[PDB]
């Protein structure tokens, strides 16, 4: 059978194809080549090219996709466009899958959306567990985007629940102007910094901190982003910074490594950027989340064979016939993807359960030193080294 | 329109633009306000906003105004009031997650001044201020910004 | 005490190890110190006389 998926992707003019759309079509091609999953059903896509940070263009392309009719829509990354797409599809009952975190208003009453980004409440609680493991007292949190405080809404709100004192600083609008911020960082004599930004901004401020002479044994930077393996830690491994962080991308399994290798030669078409400081030829978290999103919606399809795509109209509010059943089938799947165990909160659409690997920087590079889970605490196997007879 | 139904606000905005309109006095939410702002920015029709919304810095739309006073100046006024009262320990209590954007100058203020801030969040129920105020008993915090 | 090219190589390998801070201080016996590239070492704060 032929099934159609809705793909909305904010395109860049000229250049290569975008990474998320490449992951989406790679996931479609690998599912179509496989016969163990979806044996008598084939998948088609309809990718769209919208502008960045626009919602009306996303509204028009979503209305055109519903005129064509799709099983589900894979939304964009900006918050306003994803909010408009989520409201449009929740008005029509078509399920929404989003791979990026967005701030959600508590008064919203939508129920046709799932988000496969890990929730920053659980991420910030993991960061608090990591801070309490390191016995810190004074923490400086440097945040990039003004929404990011909500992403640290649990971490900032720590009133006397732990002996901790916070100083919060914002990165400037320009990327290169971290030097006055790092000069006030150095003169303030604060040595435990939590960086909340993207991986490219993290590499940029790591270059700025190396130029500022912040790479000693006194600094123990913590990155909230999950793309630390995309960083090139070659000019920092002999320094003595500690650089603890998190990783959801389960590279321990051989099948995930095989999927990464099958991604790699389609990824190596784009040339590297030596000025960026990013290790080229690697999966970002967003591409792996899009791949796992396609796999979760595919295994949700496989339990529901009565799947007829019906064209819908934006001018009316006629709901889809197979809305609630397919939504409930989506909201209970348990698929082992590249990020490991995938499940959803039954009262939300948020992936509040996962399995993080706590990595850090040593003289060999980056290595896994601990394991964090929301149900348990934090294992931290270097503290499990004491096993007396 | 209904409560935070941005598709419905988009449809009503399209109907009012089809009827012909000089300018649109927009809704009081955030998501529907963003949708109406993008729709009228595409079609060259001026937007009027009376409630503050969180503004994305990546947005290059210029076809709107906002007559609510900006919370940067409000937060600087609150910081000036705190500096006039010469406080040292401030407990800031908010209710909605956007309020940290509305008071972010006060949270960045301990880096530039001498202060100590403890922030707390009201629960999702209205009458549940009784446990939180009990923490006001336990913290002995007498300087509260609501 | 080395050549200026050897001094540049030593300074690069010292930056890779994070050797230079405000704690440290270098004297170079060579007379080609002005011909070196002091662009990445300037903003950290090193005496380097
Ligand atoms: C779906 O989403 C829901 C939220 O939308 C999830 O509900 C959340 O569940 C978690 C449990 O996993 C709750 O976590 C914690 O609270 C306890 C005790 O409460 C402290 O918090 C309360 C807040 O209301 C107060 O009432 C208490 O008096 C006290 O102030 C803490 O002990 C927990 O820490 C435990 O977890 C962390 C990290 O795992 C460790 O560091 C701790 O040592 C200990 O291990 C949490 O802080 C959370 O409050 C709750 N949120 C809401 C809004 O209800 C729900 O679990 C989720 N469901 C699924 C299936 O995912
Ligand atoms: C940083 O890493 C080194 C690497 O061996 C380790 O010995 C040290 O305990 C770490 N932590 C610090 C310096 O706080
Ligand atoms: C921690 O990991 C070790 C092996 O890595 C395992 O034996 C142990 O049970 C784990 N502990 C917890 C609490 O998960
Ligand atoms: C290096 O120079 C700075 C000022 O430029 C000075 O304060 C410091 O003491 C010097 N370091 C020494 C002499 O070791």
């Amino acid at each position: 059978h032929v099934l159609r998926f809705g793909g909305i992707f904010e395109y860049v003019e000229s250049g290569p194809m975008g990474a998320e759309e490449l992951a989406f079509r790679f996931a479609v091609n690998t599912i179509n080549r496989n016969r163990t999953l979806l044996p008598n059903t084939t998948l088609t896509y309809d990718t769209q090219k919208i502008n960045l940070y626009d919602s009306f263009e996303a509204s028009k392309k979503a209305c055109d996709q519903l005129s064509l009719g799709v099983a589900a829509i894979f939304g964009p990354s900006h918050s306003s466009s994803a909010n408009a797409v989520q409201s449009i599809c929740n008005a029509l009952g078509v399920p929404h899958i989003q791979t990026r975190w967005k701030h959600q208003v508590s008064d919203n009453k939508d129920s046709f959306y799932v988000s496969l980004y890990p929730d920053f409440s659980s991420l910030s609680r993991a960061i608090l567990d990591l801070v309490q493991f390191f016995k810190w007292k004074t923490v400086t949190v440097v945040y990039d985007d003004s929404t990011g405080l909500i992403r640290l809404q649990e971490l900032i709100k720590a009133p006397s629940r732990y002996n901790l004192r916070l100083k919060i600083r914002q990165l400037p609008a320009d990327t290169k102007d971290a030097k006055p911020l790092l000069k006030e960082m150095k003169r303030g004599k604060e040595f435990h910094v939590i960086f909340d930004c993207s991986h490219e901004m993290a590499a940029g401020i790591l270059k700025q901190a190396l130029a500022m002479g912040m790479m000693t044994e006194y600094y123990h930077y913590i990155f909230t982003t999950l793309d630390l393996f995309a960083l090139d830690v070659e000019p920092y491994r002999y320094s003595g910074v500690n650089m603890t962080g998190f990783r959801i991308l389960n590279t321990e399994n051989t099948q995930v490594s095989s999927i990464i290798e099958k991604w790699s030669m389609e990824r190596l078409q784009a040339p590297p950027k030596p000025d960026s400081g990013l290790l080229d030829g690697f999966m970002t978290t967003d591409a792996a989340l899009m791949y796992d999103a396609v796999h979760v919606v595919s295994v949700a399809v496989q339990q529901f064979p009565q799947m007829t795509v019906s064209s819908l109209q934006c001018n009316r509010h006629k709901p889809w016939r197979f809305g609630t059943r397919f939504m409930s089938l989506i909201k209970e799947a348990h698929w082992e993807g590249l990020t490991g165990r995938i499940t959803f909160n039954k009262t939300n659409g948020l992936r509040t359960d996962f399995d993080l690997d706590v990595i850090s920087l040593k003289e060999e590079g980056l290595e896994k030193i601990g394991t964090w889970d929301p149900a348990s605490g934090l294992n931290m196997t270097e503290s499990q080294k004491g096993k007396p007879a």
